[PDB]
């Protein structure tokens, strides 16, 4: 396990941004003053803290234009804090819901290509993200003004999927791949991408949102098909990604090629 150790003296904790899986998220400063995000892990069992370090270790060996940077881990008393990139306009799901009306199809396709390019890179390195969702897509540039285009960053997955409870995996439906509800393959990120595409198509509203945890579980148990976008070309892709059999999902090379044409 390889990650930088950040001394508590080098960080300043600012305002609460919200909550992640077993975390409290804050804006912060990192003395080098760099604007950062601090993911403070709740007091937890060693297994959860080990899964949290494993994410920081995974994020430290990769580099990509559309992957949010991890500066390291800070231990402040009994708290584990991952120090991460501050991305200006924040999570995409929140932005899309707040942003009046819908964004253009062309804007949505750029975000989709950028995310597919990041996942293509992890696929080639044989590395699992395991938490692909609108909440984990961060908006660096709005790209709404003439001549401009959006710029996203896929954030770290947080506490690894292997350490979470069945309740947390259920809360993760429909982003969570169905084989993960009861192995850790890159196939799971093709499902997460497919569910993120729908979530973006539906302006930050994810399918099965209003449903209860037993309804979500039953939906995957009865292997019901997720909704499709109106565009037949996009419909083919999202249904191909959102295939229950993981070996039938397309590679990110194919997904990226399909998205560009
Ligand atoms: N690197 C990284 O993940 N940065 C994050 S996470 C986050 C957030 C997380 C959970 C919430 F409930 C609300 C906001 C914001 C930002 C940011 N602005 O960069
Ligand atoms: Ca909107």
């Amino acid at each position: 396990l390889s990650f930088h150790r950040v001394d508590q003296k080098e960080i300043t904790q600012l305002s609460h941004l919200g909550q992640g899986t077993r975390t409290n998220v804050y804006e912060g400063r990192l003395r080098v003053e760099l604007r950062v995000v601090l993911k403070v892990l709740d007091p937890s069992h060693h297994d959860i803290a080990l899964a949290f370090y494993e994410t920081a270790s995974l994020m430290s060996q990769v580099s990509h234009t559309h992957l949010a940077f991890v500066h390291g881990v800070c231990v402040r008393g009994p708290e584990n804090i991952m120090v991460t990139e501050y991305v200006e306009h924040g999570p995409l799901d929140v932005w899309l819901r707040r942003e009046r009306g819908h964004v253009p199809m062309a804007w949505k396709m750029v975000v989709a290509q950028q995310l597919a390019s990041a996942l293509s890179y992890l696929e080639n390195k044989n590395l699992v993200h395991g938490n692909v969702c609108g909440r984990n897509i961060l908006l660096a540039r709005l790209g709404l003004a003439e001549g401009t285009s959006p710029f996203i960053k896929l954030s770290d997955p947080g506490v690894g999927l292997g350490a979470l409870s069945r309740e947390e995996r259920v809360e993760r439906i429909p982003w969570l791949a169905p084989e993960c509800l009861p192995s850790l393959s890159t196939a799971m990120d093709k499902w997460g991408f497919g569910a993120t595409l729908l979530e973006i198509c539906f302006d930050g509203e994810a399918p099965l949102q209003s449903r209860s945890p037993s309804e979500k579980e039953h939906f995957y148990q009865r292997q019901h098909r997720l909704p499709e976008p109106s565009c037949p070309q996009l419909a083919t892709l999202t249904s191909q990604c959102l295939t229950y059999e993981p070996t039938q999902r397309p590679s990110f090379r194919t997904i990226l090629r399909d998205l560009t044409r």
